[PDB]
């Protein structure tokens, strides 16, 4: 239709001025223009209602909440609850109830009695009475108007998008602080969706029964969202939209109880048994990947007695996430609500789960590129730019690295207001911002323990101090800081605030190595012992730099008898890694590593066999330090020390040297 291109003109508009901030001269003028070709379809197919809800939808996405609602619903006055002493139940925010509309007593549906700007219709124009009785004038005919009373008809995309306008959880359109609250209301979207089954004649339509179950999803309710989603599988189990919203429902609550019985197990009916996988949305599709991605595959069989192979399939748990991702590509789909064609290879949220497959499985320059495409491709995606960040600090590049994570911040500030108006904002919303802190402050550590971009052994031999390096540790702590107050901070969005998901365990574990290590180098090893102490059962008695650096600190603290037992492990387990290896290479960095280290150890051992008492295992053990030492083209200055110093001491309690130098990092 001509009606159709001015109509299809203004939605473009309406998209192109998303791209605008709010109260700019080009947001405005863009608007202006799309509702001037909207009175151009309108003078010639007027009470259009696909192009009504289209033009709803589309406003309800750029945050633009009442011109959504003159198109989706109309402009009555005085509207629901805004009337002069008119109670606030019938507000849109506090009703339960749809209004049921009739015209006037006597009165008929007639297009002049619309106030259009070329109208200049009569003074006596047109009046809405809902089941409250109270007489409000038509000023605009939305969708809802248009179709109880122009065409008095019950229209279920209308309805549906209705109860998807109310039930929206945008922070703009929630938070008052924003200037929203007007329109929330998910009682009274549920009763939208529910006006398809009956009034709507259509009993069984998914996309109502999904609408509730997304409502009691977005409330964290998993458990009544998947009662809804499952009602559409009773009835049709090869549904992508029931399914889908089943294995969206169950890897929330995976993330919430660490069981991936659920997700695995119905991941498996979906696609040997159903046959619907590449049915599935670019979204929900998505989610899988993330999981597979993220998911314990060596726990599977003894923790959750499920098969890490499939038996139709015969597919290995880490295969899953790579087909998954492809078919992501591959798939192209139209937009249910606005009918908007997206092409997977155009897909920002698939590529950055892509990338992080990729990291997951050490291929960092593939997994780079990835992560570079989806922070183009969404210039919202601030978690793209994080772990573009995080490959830029791996490979010692701190100034890009804080570019990086600077781009990730206002990311964040930049968009969130608007988090809720894409499937794929989920990603955004249950990310951790405290986390582009945590590398911040990652940054700010390292360049204070030494290691700069030319550092990418000897770089991790640090010993502890004197003045200048003690204080640039101390201030990095307040980034830490910083990034533990994110997860804790009461002033964010109530959104983002209940789905945030708090920092991971190898985060927190080199959170309280990195505050220990800061201790140490201070000369506070008590601080650091009471640090590291917290440190978890099996990392404990295990990781060698952990054990080196709590037997140093009880060496320090007088607990002679403590740090031996750590110094005696780690000698036997790089013994134990000396077998593996074959000739000593001092250009090799590994071999650098298990020498330095029981290099270290071995004088370590001398030092408290020498507070002891025991003369002959001490000089055994500083011999045993300086001849490892040559090993390695090198010499141990401190083993040369205590074993030419024995007996030649010059002060009551003076104290045999230690190899105290420690790792900034538990790699």
């Amino acid at each position: 239709k001509q009606a159709a291109q001015y109509y299809d003109q203004g939605l473009t508009l309406i998209r192109e001025a998303g791209a605008y901030p709010k109260n700019s001269e080009t947001r405005k003028r863009k608007f202006f223009e799309a509702e001037e070709s909207f009175a151009r379809g309108e003078n010639i197919l007027p009470n259009h209602l696909k192009y009504l809800n289209l033009y709803g939808i589309e406003y309800t996405r750029v945050e633009e909440y009442d011109r959504a609602f003159e198109k989706l619903f109309g402009k009555v006055s005085p509207d629901f609850g805004a009337g002069g002493e008119e109670p606030s139940s019938n507000a849109w925010d506090k009703r339960e109830k749809v209004p049921i509309i009739t015209l006037a007593k006597g009165q008929v549906w007639d297009n002049s009695k619309l106030p259009i700007a070329g109208k200049v219709g009569s003074e006596n124009r047109m009046t809405l009475i809902a089941q409250d009785g109270i007489q409000r004038k038509i000023l605009k005919a939305g969708a809802y108007i248009v179709m109880r009373l122009e065409k008095q008809t019950h229209d279920n995309p209308t309805y549906k998008n209705l109860g998807r306008f109310h039930s929206s959880i945008m922070p703009s359109f929630t938070e008052s602080s924003l200037g929203g609250g007007k329109y929330k209301n998910d009682q009274l979207a549920i009763n939208f969706y529910k006006q398809v089954y009956t009034d709507g004649n259509e009993p069984y339509d998914e996309e109502s029964t999904a609408g509730i179950a997304k409502i009691y999803y977005n409330r964290r309710e998993f458990g009544k969202a998947a009662s809804f989603y499952n009602k559409i599988v009773e009835i049709d189990p090869s549904s992508p939209m029931g399914q889908g919203g089943l294995l969206s429902t169950y890897i929330e609550m995976w993330k919430e109880d660490g069981n991936p019985q659920f997700v695995i197990n119905h991941h498996r009916q979906i696609k040997n048994n159903l046959e619907i996988e590449k049915k599935l949305s670019l979204h929900v599709l998505s989610k899988l990947a993330s999981f597979y991605t993220n998911l314990n595959k060596k726990e599977l069989r003894i923790r959750y007695n499920i098969n890490p192979i499939d038996q139709v399939s015969g597919m290995e748990v880490n295969d899953n996430a790579l087909e998954i991702l492809d078919l992501i590509y591959h798939k192209t789909e139209k937009d249910p609500i606005t009918g908007t064609e997206i092409e997977g290879s155009n897909y920002a949220e698939g590529y950055y789960q892509r990338g992080r497959y990729f990291a997951s499985i050490k291929e960092s320059i593939q997994a780079r590129r990835f992560f570079e495409k989806a922070a183009t491709l969404d210039p919202a995606h601030y978690l793209a730019s994080m772990e573009l960040g995080e490959n830029a600090i791996r490979l010692a590049n701190f100034g890009e690295a804080d570019k990086l994570l600077n781009e990730s911040l206002k990311r964040f500030e930049n968009f969130k207001q608007s988090y809720g108006a894409r499937e794929e904002d989920e990603t955004l919303i249950q990310g951790n911002v405290g986390r582009i802190y945590f590398d911040k402050a990652r940054i700010q550590y390292l360049s204070a323990a030494g290691i700069h971009e030319k550092d990418k052994f000897p770089g991790r031999k640090i010993y502890p101090f004197a003045k200048t390096r003690s204080m640039e540790l101390k201030n990095s702590l307040e980034g830490f800081s910083k990034a533990e107050s994110v997860q804790t901070d009461e002033n964010e969005y109530t959104l983002i605030r209940r789905w945030r998901t708090p920092l991971p365990p190898e985060i927190q574990r080199e959170l309280r190595y990195f505050k220990g290590w800061v201790d140490y180098m201070s000369g506070d090893f008590a601080a650091s012992l009471n640090e590291w102490s917290g440190f978890e059962d099996e990392e404990e008695y295990n990781h060698s730099t952990l054990l080196m650096g709590k037997a140093n600190a009880f060496f320090y603290t007088g607990q002679y008898k403590a740090s031996l037992g750590n110094y005696l492990k780690v000698q036997d387990d790089m013994e134990e890694k000396l077998l593996n290896m074959g000739l000593p290479k001092p250009d090799d960095p590994y071999h650098q590593e298990v020498y330095q280290t029981l290099v270290a150890a071995y004088n370590n051992i001398g030092a408290v066999y020498e507070k002891q008492g025991n003369t002959s295992e001490a000089l055994k053990h500083y011999w045993k330090a300086i001849e490892t030492a040559r090993k390695i083209n090198e010499v141990s200055e401190i083993a040369m020390s205590n074993k030419d110093l024995m007996f030649k001491k010059e002060a009551i309690g003076q104290d045999p040297l230690l190899e105290d130098w420690l790792s900034p990092t538990l790699d």
